[PDB]
């Protein structure tokens, strides 16, 4: 699909993302620009071989299943394409607890720089929610 920017942004709201585990709504909205640029048909494979899928820019590596991985962990229990199509209506239970793990958003790459330090509290913005 293709998502306009107020309009791909208030679904976090309606999953728990707003203030959850110590990060606030905001924080948030910013790295999906920079992510996969609002869309979720967009994925790549690395020169480590593991590949992401997704919006979410995630490792078949670490977190899911594309049989590609071996030794790969999986502790998601679901299949990497349960996320990338239109509806989303379970694809964040993985994005959730990827952080009660103990390190954070340091999972993701993009926002501890891209995001960090900046003006996030600046994207959520001029939009109703
Ligand atoms: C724009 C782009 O291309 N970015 C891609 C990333 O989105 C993508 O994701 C990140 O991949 C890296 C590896 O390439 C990954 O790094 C490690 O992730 C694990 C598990 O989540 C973290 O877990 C820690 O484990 C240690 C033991 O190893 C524990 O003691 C600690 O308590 C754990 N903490 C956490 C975070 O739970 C590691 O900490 C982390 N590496 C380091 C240096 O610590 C990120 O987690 C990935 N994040 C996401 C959102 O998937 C990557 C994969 O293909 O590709 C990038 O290009």
């Amino acid at each position: 699909k293709v998502f306009g920017r107020c309009e791909l942004a208030a679904a976090m709201k309606r999953h728990g993302l707003d203030n959850y585990r110590g990060y606030s709504l905001g924080n948030w909205v910013c790295a999906a620009k920079f992510e996969s640029n609002f869309n979720t048909q967009a994925t790549n494979r690395n020169t480590d071989g593991s590949t992401d899928y997704g919006i979410l820019q995630i490792n078949s590596r670490w977190w899911c299943n594309d049989g590609r991985t071996p030794g790969s962990r999986n502790l998601c229990n679901i299949p990497c394409s349960a996320l990338l199509s239109s509806d989303i209506t379970a694809s964040v239970n993985c994005a959730k607890k990827i952080v009660s793990d103990g390190n954070g958003m340091n999972a993701w790459v993009a926002w501890r720089n891209r995001c960090k330090g900046t003006d996030v509290q600046a994207w959520i913005r001029g939009c109703r929610l």
